[PDB]
């Protein structure tokens, strides 16, 4: 599951999950 739970969010897209992780962390 490539949602993002730091801000309650849920993504299946595996590349805007991932740079949205990267941005997440800075
Ligand atoms: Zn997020």
């Amino acid at each position: 599951p490539y949602k993002c739970s730091v801000c309650s969010k849920a993504f299946v897209n595996v590349g805007d999950l991932s740079k949205h992780i990267i941005i997440h962390t800075g």
